């Protein structure tokens, strides 16, 4: 042993991997060295030309919307060379290889302004970039050049059961420096014997006051015996006084499966949040509350009645949050083997497990041993999701999960890679399958390599609870993404590093002249000899943003004082002159939005397999650091407050047709403008219906905005999130679009109902996916949302257990609940977000 590049990797990932100030054992360094192996194993298995080019495509049929839009089996592409330009038609069939040598009679059709290849051995129809173009309406433009040189990617060389005692732990004392103001208060510490929020038994201390030390030198005795412990149970240790403070874990069985011996001083962490399953510790050692503890051997490794084959389906049929009662439970675990026959009934099966009882846990792992149903079933992506929840701490549960991912192809690990990351919190060891499956996908594929890294990163800067583990993530994929990514990535930090500090001077300064001139100022001194020539847009790697136009760039009127900033295209390939719009803001917690942005996105490909294409707009939104991140500017939108504010202003004066008139105006054939309304019919139902089942529906409409074709999105996700009437937001202006007022109806709105009942029940179609998505973002992502009765909102949302008639006419009712309303709730946000009342 490199040092300068332990360097680089602690600035890329924004955390030194090798500090162990913060450790009471080897699993981090451990988890180093395991993933070494896969690193290793797939970047020597990988094609270095596909590697280089990432052909970004798709195996799903080309939807139903998207083949109306080809004329015959026809698709023309414009190639480019040097000066030349040539349109040659094709069949959506062929493979570009083939296009290729339609043109002539050692080239790679690149998009044209960006790093984008359509190649490989699949159907031109079947690259993502084409299936965009198809959609927006946009026309297919490649240019033909010299592929990349794979030298570019260049990796740098290199007994348990037999002891029938009661387990236990002694609580010494708790040490805190300065307890709060509040005198006097009770103090005890209760400790859990947790696995997948299975509270195996419980153990308190007696009251004692509460001072800055607290010693009680007492053992606590559990009801459990040390050979009954399962691999990657929890001691859960809490403070409560008297509500709970403090809380920290420790694992009982480690990562060489070895029973945790001998004394501890934790530093806890301070007040279904996925934090409190930390076994990370708290790395303030000044301030903390600290808690000592002493332990004292290695771990090894007749027909159904009717009546009861329909109570067992009864139960395997219910919602991922339904509970199920002890009854439920001992029926599947005594119906275990048939059971095992439903993979829908997997999750529910492994929660009627004993996970107290070795005898049981080894009938379980029995029972996964005849698992030929579960590996001969079709990968269903919500199912395997709730075996990676908070639920199961079982790693060989949680490893068949994964095995089920495996099978996922490129595009749809993207889908889901958010929430995979997010998942690896609940995994009780650093190093899990999830992990090195997350590792593995993202050292095949640049582009998943390039969110895999954003996201780890996003969390390594503002997860003291997970940066340790996610940070030895980070490392083993840097170290095999080779050179090229190094450096793009090196780039872009440097960029958004730079970026970062001049927001921060910029708000410390309406926006008066001062803070104008200060902005642009500082824009110049960066731009001159300070900012690299070139990074690419982290919400949109294909795109290489160039030079800042300081004219464009302007400082928000927001109370945070976002960076509007314009940048223009480094590659000259580039058709239009268009700049490179991003929001650089600073003041929240980006990650929130993040995850409602991915859901949508997920609620567009549900949308997809039943052909329908509501028409949201999942706008690129990255967190890069500590309340601090980016958002994509949509080009030609405006605010539907600030449509209306052109009209009236001061006043709440909202106008019923303004927003019509404002389409109108915008359009400059009269036939556009009636797709303008089309696609304002679509995106509305589809906002509606997704921003219903997410609880997110009912906004002021400063927080909506509309592109100049009709294009309705909703946008600041964090503001209501944070500081969480009508059932979304469908106001006297948009009905008026659609041509109706009061007690009447239209074309339009007859669409309208049409359209929503659709989408809904095409949602409710993949209610289980929904669900355990929606539980897992806000146990993830939403801290203030994590109670029993936030995760619970989506069943009803979902109307859970309902006739698709019934379903159907619950959303109507929810659509003539905004008719009844009309302007009188964005009134009152008015009000509120305006003024102040
Ligand atoms: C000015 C501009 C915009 C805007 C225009 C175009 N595209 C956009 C994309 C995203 C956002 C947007 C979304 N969520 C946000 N949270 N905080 C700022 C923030 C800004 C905003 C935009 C929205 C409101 N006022």
């Amino acid at each position: 042993m490199s040092q300068a590049f332990q360097r680089q990797l602690t600035a890329l990932i924004g955390y030194d991997v090798t500090d162990v100030s913060n450790v009471h054992d080897d699993e981090l360094e451990f988890t180093r060295r395991g993933l070494v192996t896969p690193r290793m194993a797939e970047v020597a298995s990988r094609d270095p030309k596909l590697y280089a080019m990432h052909p970004w495509v798709t195996s799903k049929p080309l939807p139903e919307y998207l083949w109306k839009k080809i004329a015959n089996n026809c698709i023309f592409i414009v190639i480019h060379r040097s000066t030349t330009s040539q349109t040659i038609k094709v069949s959506p069939d062929d493979t570009p290889g083939a296009i290729l040598q339609s043109f002539f009679t050692d080239f790679v059709l690149r998009v044209c302004g960006r790093d984008e290849y359509l190649v490989g051995e699949t159907p031109i129809k079947n690259f993502q970039w084409v299936r965009q173009c198809l959609k927006n309406g946009e026309e297919i433009h490649v240019v033909l050049d010299t592929p990349p040189d794979p030298a570019l990617d260049e990796v740098r060389k290199e007994s348990l059961w037999d002891c029938d005692r009661k387990f236990r732990v002694k609580i010494r004392g708790i040490d805190i420096p300065v307890l709060p103001r509040n005198t006097d208060l009770t103090v005890f510490v209760e400790a859990n014997i947790q696995h997948g929020q299975q509270v195996l038994c419980q153990r308190r201390t007696s009251p004692k006051p509460f001072t800055e030390e607290v010693l009680w030198n007492v053992w606590l005795e559990f009801s459990i015996k040390i050979k009954d412990l399962p691999k990657g149970a929890l001691l859960n240790l809490q403070i409560y006084c008297g509500q709970l403070l403090y809380y920290v874990n420790l694992l009982l069985i480690d990562h060489r499966f070895l029973l945790r011996r001998g004394e501890y001083v934790l530093h806890m962490w301070q007040i279904f949040n996925a934090d409190k399953l930390t076994s990370a510790t708290n790395p303030d050692k000044e301030n903390s509350m600290s808690i000592s503890i002493l332990l004292d051997i290695a771990l090894p490794k007749a027909e159904m009645p009717n009546q009861l084959r329909k109570q067992l389906e009864a139960i395997i049929a219910t919602d991922p949050l339904n509970p199920l009662t002890a009854e439920d439970k001992e029926l599947l675990w005594h119906f275990r083997y048939e059971s095992l026959k439903h993979p829908k009934a997997y999750p529910k099966l492994f929660s009627s497990v004993k996970w107290g009882q070795q005898e049981i846990v080894a009938k379980t792992y029995q029972l996964l041993a005849r698992r030929e149903v579960w590996d001969q079933s079709a990968l269903d992506v919500g199912l395997t999701m709730q075996l990676l929840d908070c639920n199961f701490s079982d790693e060989n549960v949680r490893a068949i999960a994964v095995q089920k991912l495996e099978s996922l192809e490129d595009d749809d690990v993207l889908h889901y890679l958010l929430q995979l990351v997010q998942a690896v919190k609940f995994e009780p060891y650093h190093d899990s399958a999830l992990a090195r499956f997350l590792l593995k996908r993202g050292l095949r594929n640049k582009r998943i390599g390039h969110f895999l890294f954003w996201f780890l990163r996003s969390e390594i800067a503002q997860s003291r609870h997970y940066q340790q583990r996610f940070a030895v993530i980070l490392e083993a994929y840097l170290r095999g993404c080779g050179t090229a990514m190094l450096h793009d990535f090196t780039q872009q930090v440097q960029v958004i590093e730079m970026l970062q500090k001049v927001t921060l001077d910029i708000k410390s300064l309406d926006v008066s002249s001062q803070v104008i001139s200060q902005l642009k100022q500082k824009l110049e001194n960066l731009q001159n000899l300070n900012l690299p020539e070139s990074f690419r847009v982290p919400y949109d790697p294909g795109l290489k943003a160039g030079a800042l136009a300081i004219e464009k760039c302007k400082v928000m009127a927001s109370k945070k004082k976002p960076l509007w900033l314009e940048f223009k295209c480094a590659d000259p390939t580039a058709l239009s002159n268009e700049t490179i719009g991003i929001i650089f803001k600073h003041g929240d917690d980006l990650r929130q939005d993040m995850l409602i942005l991915q859901i949508l996105r997920i609620m567009e490909s549900i949308w997809e397999t039943e052909s329908l294409d509501l028409c949201l707009l999942p706008y690129g939104c990255i967190s890069t650091g500590d309340k601090i991140g980016m958002i994509e500017i949509v080009k030609d939108a405006t605010t539907i407050a600030k449509i209306q504010q052109s009209t009236v202003g001061n006043t709440g004066a909202f106008k019923d047709e303004v927003l019509n008139h404002w389409l109108k105006e915008k359009s400059p054939t009269e036939e556009k403008f009636q797709a303008a309304v089309e696609r304002f019919v679509y995106s509305c139902a589809g906002y509606c219906v997704a921003t219903f089942v997410l609880g997110i529906g009912d906004r002021h409409n400063d927080n909506i905005m509309i592109t100049e074709t009709g294009n309705l999105f909703h946008i600041d996700f964090g503001h209501i999130l944070g500081n969480y009437r009508v059932p979304f937001v469908l106001t006297p202006d948009f009905l008026f679009v659609m041509g109706t007022s009061g007690k009447k109806t239209s074309p339009h709105f007859q669409k309208f109902q049409d359209v929503c009942v659709k989408a809904y029940l095409a949602l409710r179609h993949h209610t289980n996916l929904l669900i355990i998505l929606f539980s897992m973002m806000l146990m993830t992502g939403m801290p203030q949302l994590t109670s029993k009765e936030d995760i619970e909102y989506i069943r009803d949302a979902l109307t859970v257990g309902k006739n698709e008639e019934d379903a159907k006419k619950y959303f109507l009712d929810q659509i003539e609940v905004c008719r009844d309303k009309g302007w009188t709730v964005q009134f009152n946000w008015f009000l509120h977000l305006v003024l102040g009342i």
